[PDB]
RNA sequence: UUGUUGU
């Protein structure tokens, strides 16, 4: 059994509500490159943008099935060189929808594709990718919407909840049930094992830091940060003080901190190095 | 509209 030092936040935000601040579900979070904390509030058809202190700064997206309208947005991604929020819909719409950095509709995809999407993030050269949770299946599209790859996972998927790429097509994907993130290639090659069972149980989460570093984040004690090279090589482990509720999402922030979406409705911000 | 686990 490994040592792991302790974790506190040192930030808070959100409660329930249908007003600006408050979040009905928390399903997604995403950080763009100033630190902003971009918020997928499900049940209330919106996008919440908060600053790096949990301030509230603006929302988007209102109740129907055009453009300009969300219905269920479970996840978001951001691109970092262009501050555009790239929005995924839940069932019945199960689509993308891509807004500027300014809440304001670009184009929006993928209806015909989309059936589970549980996790999305963008690489450096723009693509945006996406797993799907009960069908196991990873799509990949570019900023206008087309295919690039598409590859079905369900010999190697129980169930993927998140997913991060690095700068060498290399696809990571937390899987819930595997207790561990597998890695993939675009290809839909499965590349190798990173975490395992008695180690990183039950993962919420994946991110990739700065330092190329692996963070694999799991609930399933207290809150649970594992961090490791992209071979599988532990370097870090970490438990928080606190016992949460269920979490939705983990998104990494610049300055080694985790944003942790929980079902209690509010967002903590904890620091992995200090 | 919604598959975490921690009875």
């Amino acid at each position: 059994q490994i040592k792991r030092q302790k974790m506190i936040y040192h930030c808070k935000f959100g409660e329930f509500g249908v007003m600006e601040g408050q979040f009905t579900e928390p399903s997604g979070v995403a950080v763009n490159a100033q630190n902003d904390i971009i918020v997928a509030d499900t049940n209330n058809h919106r996008i919440q943008i908060f600053d790096k202190e949990g301030r509230f700064k603006f929302q988007f997206g209102e109740c129907g099935k055009r453009d300009s309208q969300l219905l269920y947005p479970n996840r978001v991604a951001v691109v970092r060189n262009s501050g555009d929020i790239i929005v995924t819909e839940r069932s019945p719409t199960h689509q993308i929808q891509i807004y500027n950095q300014y809440g304001q509709f670009v184009r929006k995809f993928g209806a015909t594709i989309l059936q589970h999407p549980r996790g999305v993030t963008v690489d450096n050269k723009g693509r945006i990718i996406v797993v799907e949770c009960k069908v196991m299946r990873v799509i990949i599209f570019d900023q206008n919407g087309n295919v690039l790859h598409k590859f079905g996972c369900s010999k190697h998927l129980e169930f993927p909840n998140g997913v991060v790429v690095n700068d060498k097509q290399e696809i990571f994907i937390s899987d819930n049930r595997a207790h561990c993130v597998k890695v993939f290639n675009y290809e839909g090659q499965y590349l190798r094992q990173i975490g395992g069972e008695g180690i990183t149980n039950y993962p919420i989460g994946v991110g990739i830091n700065s330092n190329g570093e692996i963070l694999i984040a799991d609930n399933h004690n207290n809150f649970n940060l594992t961090i490791f090279t992209q071979d599988g090589q532990l370097i870090s482990a970490l438990e928080s003080k606190v016992k949460h509720a269920q979490c939705f999402d983990v998104a990494l922030m610049d300055d080694g901190s985790v944003v942790l979406a929980s079902k209690d409705y509010r967002l903590y911000i904890y620091r992995y190095v200090q």
